[PDB]
This record gives C-alpha cells, sequence and structure tokens, in this order.
C-alpha cells in the first residue's frame, strides 16, 4: 500500500472506500479499492478475476493481500453512467450513445457469462466510461468473492432498483440472467430518464415490478407460486403495455426490452442472443461529450 499515494476519494462502494490512488513507482493512475472482511476462498476467487479480461470490464490489476487486509487495483476511469445521465438530464444521451453503451455492456456480459461469472449488482454505479466512447463494467465477479449486503460499511442503503424477481422471491440459485435484467432495466432508464423500478424496500421494489409487467404466475413463470417468498396474497396487476413504459423507444427497442425483462430467468434472452437482435442492426461508437 506504501507503493499507492492516494490522490483523491472517489466515494463508498459496496465492499469499502474507493480511491482514485497513483503508483508511487511506477506511476500508473488507479482505482483503489479496500475491502472490508481474509478467507482463502474469496482469494481465490478474486484471483480467478484477474485472467478474466475484457475490453469492456474494468481491468483487475492486482490483488494486494497484505496483513490481513484486502486491497485491489483496479484500471481508472474517470466518470460513471450515473453522473453521466445526470449531466444529460436536460436533453438526455442521443440514442445511438445508448445503443452504442448496451451493445458494448451486452459485450461484457457475453463474455463473463461464457467462463460463467455472473456481476449480480450492476448499476449506474458500476458502469463506466471514458472520453474513447467506451463503458466497462467494474466490480465483475466480486458479489460471489464477498457477499451483496443490505449496507455499506458507511450505512448506505444499497439499491434494489437493478434488482432480478427471482432474486427478490428469494432464490438462491439465479443465474446470469440477473445481469441481463439489471441491464434492461438501465437501458429503460437511460432512455426515459427515469429509473424504472426505484424501489425502497424489497416488497415495494417486487410490487413496482409487478405493476409495470404484471403480476407473474404460472403461466408466465412455471414455478414462481413455490419460490421461497412467493405469497399467494400478492395482489394481481395487469400488464402495462410497453410503448407506454418506454416512450420514445422505437420497436425493435422495445422488443429487445421486453426480452431482458422476461419474468422466467430461462426465458430471459441472454447477452450473446441480444447481440444479434434487429436493434443492434445499424449500431454505431459515438464518441460523448464528456466534462472532466
Ligand atoms: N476506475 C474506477 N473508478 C470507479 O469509480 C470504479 C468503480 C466504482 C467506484 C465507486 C463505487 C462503485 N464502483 S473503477
Ligand atoms: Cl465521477
Amino acid at each position: 500500500m506504501e507503493n499507492f499515494q492516494k490522490v483523491e476519494k472517489i466515494g463508498e462502494g459496496t465492499y469499502g472506500v474507493v480511491y482514485k490512488a497513483r503508483n508511487k513507482l511506477t506511476g500508473e493512475v488507479v482505482a483503489l479499492k479496500k475491502i472490508r472482511l481474509v478467507p482463502s476462498t474469496a482469494i481465490r476467487e478474486i484471483s480467478l478475476l484477474k485472467e478474466l479480461n475484457h475490453p469492456n470490464i474494468v481491468k483487475l490489476l492486482d490483488v494486494i493481500h497484505t496483513e490481513n487486509k484486502l486491497y485491489l487495483v483496479f484500471e481508472f476511469l474517470h466518470q460513471d453512467l450515473k453522473k453521466f445521465m445526470d449531466a444529460s438530464a436536460l436533453t438526455g444521451i442521443p440514442l445511438p450513445l445508448i445503443k452504442s453503451y448496451l451493445f458494448q455492456l451486452l459485450q461484457g456480459l457475453a463474455f463473463c457469462h461464457s467462463h460463467r461469472v455472473l456481476h449480480r449488482d450492476l448499476k449506474p454505479q458500476n458502469l463506466l466510461i471514458n472520453t474513447e466512447g467506451a463503458i466497462k463494467l467494474a466490480d465483475f465477479g466480486l458479489a460471489r468473492a464477498f457477499g451483496v449486503p443490505v449496507r455499506t460499511y458507511t450505512h448506505e442503503v444499497v439499491t434494489l432498483w437493478y434488482r432480478a424477481p427471482e432474486i427478490l422471491l428469494g432464490c438462491k440459485y439465479y443465474s446470469t440472467a440477473v445481469d441481463i435484467w439489471s441491464l434492461g432495466c438501465i437501458f429503460a432508464e437511460m432512455v426515459t430518464r427515469r429509473a424504472l423500478f426505484p424501489g425502497d424496500s424489497e416488497i415495494d421494489q417486487l410490487f413496482r415490478i409487478f405493476r409495470t409487467l404484471g403480476t407473474p404466475d404460472e403461466v408466465v413463470w412455471p414455478g414462481v407460486t413455490s419460490m421461497p417468498d412467493y405469497k399467494p396474497s400478492f395482489p394481481k396487476w395487469a400488464r402495462q403495455d410497453f410503448s407506454k413504459v418506454v416512450p420514445p423507444l422505437d420497436e425493435d427497442g422495445r422488443s429487445l426490452l421486453s426480452q431482458m425483462l422476461h419474468y422466467d430467468p430461462n426465458k430471459r434472452i441472454s447477452a450473446k442472443a441480444a447481440l444479434a437482435h434487429p436493434f443492434f442492426q445499424d449500431v454505431t461508437k459515438p464518441v460523448p461529450h464528456l466534462r472532466l
């Protein structure tokens, strides 16, 4: 750690404080992450992440385990999608750039999903952009390594906004579909300039999902009524038209979103199949206007 000089506090992540830091004796600028508990098993799983390299995955450069303390050194990105969407509120992100960001993010998912690694916690804070028109996923694989808590070490409530319905219904063996779901939510949010399901508790979150997409049953989601936190007494809401959900997203866009938001994780489109979707037919890579 004496090998690094703290430049500034970026924030408080799930796992602890995040610093922009500078490598005192190689000179590279990095994201320094202090992980708060290290168990042999978290070490082994994090070291696996070091080989999982893709241009749309924020590069894990190193894992320093010193003392009984855990530090992760990442490639530094200067902006996240939450800031970018804020800065972009009066007019919204142009759709060619939403299409690019989605297509790149699906590319990161397809890669990680092929080696069987999930994120499980995708959210605008975890998505990171550069001046090149790139977008990248931060913290991939870390949920499996450390858990996902209700509150950060600083008591910041962890958001549920992007959580998949099978997770909220207490399914314990969720798959890669969880990441598709979250990215769908994020996609709808970039398009409309509003979070899709801004829930402030598990039931509020689940009930916001239900209200937009219908209360799921055995027709749409075989096995649902038998999931741990399913209750027969859930209100039964009818599904809203998507044309009402994401104006002014075009037909290909709404079609794709709809497949990303399938209740049944087995019916939900994969990262791989989504890249072949007609929505990406005229995809381009514009350069954003970033203020740093
Ligand atoms: N280079 C990076 N900058 C960041 O800010 C990174 C990830 C991040 C940072 C804070 C909270 C959640 N994720 S990676
Ligand atoms: Cl920022």
